[PDB]
């Protein structure tokens, strides 16, 4: 009974762009909330500086062209597609250190047009040492992430959350965190240029104690 998902899906798709930001007036804004589950510190190579993280990226948007009646397809309300079929804002990791593979994934789709986005990544990215603090031996790990493409007047990116999500991930063995602590920051140039902006979120190790 996937005949009713592939009626929508052949009807979503008979004119449909991936290369178009889905709103209905250009004009309007594109709002993007991002999540970042933190899975594992990798590695952090304090020779270079850089840190190397496994991440759960979440993207929650809407896209206009992509709704639904519900009743016309049996009820069904919400569709996993492969995510290169849709348009997607282009939300990378602006601070990259590295050189820098693909790995493919699907969105949810619901009725309405709001998709849900989850998918793994690998970011390296310089880190600030600081030893001011209480154990004196920490790092200071920004990740910025921001469009690729598209300027804050046509995608506009929040925090889903105040902070990365630490609930669960592997943990390494020299580096505590203390937070991830998330902002968003938006830059404008001169007068009058268009907004840009970028959520950070700031990961605080500190030197595993192994003492008591
Ligand atoms: C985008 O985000 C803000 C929510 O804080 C809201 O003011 C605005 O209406 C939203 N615009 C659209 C088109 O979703
Ligand atoms: C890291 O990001 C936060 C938030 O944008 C910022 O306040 C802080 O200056 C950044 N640290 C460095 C070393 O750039």
């Amino acid at each position: 009974d996937g005949k009713y998902a592939q009626k929508l899906f052949n009807d979503l798709f008979e004119d449909y762009s991936n290369a178009l930001r889905p709103v209905e007036d250009t004009d309007k804004v594109l709002n993007v909330t991002l999540q970042i589950t933190l899975s594992q510190i990798k590695d952090m190579d304090e020779r270079n500086q850089i840190l190397t993280a496994y991440l759960w990226i979440r993207q929650i948007w809407h896209d206009a062209y992509l709704t639904w009646d519900r009743d016309q397809y049996d009820g069904l309300d919400s569709i996993r597609i492969p995510s290169d079929l849709v348009w997607r804002p282009d939300i990378v990791l602006y601070n990259k250190a590295d050189d820098e593979e693909p790995v493919n994934t699907n969105v949810v789709l619901r009725y309405d047009g709001l998709i849900t986005w989850d998918a793994p990544a690998i970011t390296k990215s310089s880190c600030v040492v600081d030893v001011t603090y209480f154990p004196f031996d920490n790092q200071q790990c920004n990740l910025t992430f921001g469009s690729w493409t598209y300027n804050g007047n046509q995608v506009d990116i929040f925090n889903a959350l105040d902070s990365g999500d630490l609930s669960d991930f592997i943990e390494d063995v020299e580096w505590e965190v203390h937070g991830m602590p998330a902002v968003k920051n938006v830059i404008s140039y001169g007068c009058c240029s268009e907004p840009y902006p970028d959520v950070t979120f700031t990961l605080l190790l500190k030197r595993r104690s192994h003492h008591h």
